[PDB]
């Protein structure tokens, strides 16, 4: 205590629905809640309760295999803030470059 | 309802403490609690509970004055994301380009 979080974010004009439309593959989904706890969902496909160096593992590969692949970090409204800074860390310590915040219910 | 918030953020390499240490000027602080209320804070001049038209007129002058202007979104941990996605767009159609994300007692 305390240990407080930070990343740096640049704004694109490009958009979150823009990258998913525009794209051949589905969308990578990392979905946040559970302190340090994700669910990783490619299209049916769950990857629940993982911890966060296995989702390192899982999306680095994904990028690996195609660096066009979009990455979205999905959670409810009430997700904590350290949360979604952590998370955004995550992606950015597995090589990825782009992610697309939203909301869901 | 529903509705539902979304942002697309690009990741640099750069961090949000070398932004800040490598200025000539403070940040502007836009802090977020208070369900679309936001608290713009220069130094120790202190902006509370404006309104989002209001803060984007704030940080639009101040994107204008200098473009150079290090912007960050400070909050507690728990902090909403809807409220975080929010303010970045916020931020992001007042012109503001690259933003500092940051927890906070
Ligand atoms: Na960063
Ligand atoms: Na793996
Ligand atoms: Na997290
Ligand atoms: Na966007
Ligand atoms: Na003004
Ligand atoms: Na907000």
């Amino acid at each position: 205590p305390i240990i407080t979080q930070s990343v740096e974010v640049d704004l694109p004009d490009a958009t979150e629905s823009q990258a998913v439309s525009s794209n051949d593959n589905p969308p990578v989904i990392v979905e946040v809640s559970g302190i340090g706890q994700y669910t990783v969902v490619v299209e049916k496909d769950r990857l629940e309760r993982l911890p966060p160096e296995q989702v390192v593992a899982e999306v680095s590969s994904r990028f690996k295999a195609n660096p066009k692949t979009v990455f979205l970090i999905g959670g409810a409204k009430d997700v904590p803030y350290d949360e979604i800074i952590k998370a955004l860390n995550l992606l950015h310590s597995a090589g990825v470059k782009s992610v697309g915040l939203m909301t869901q219910p």
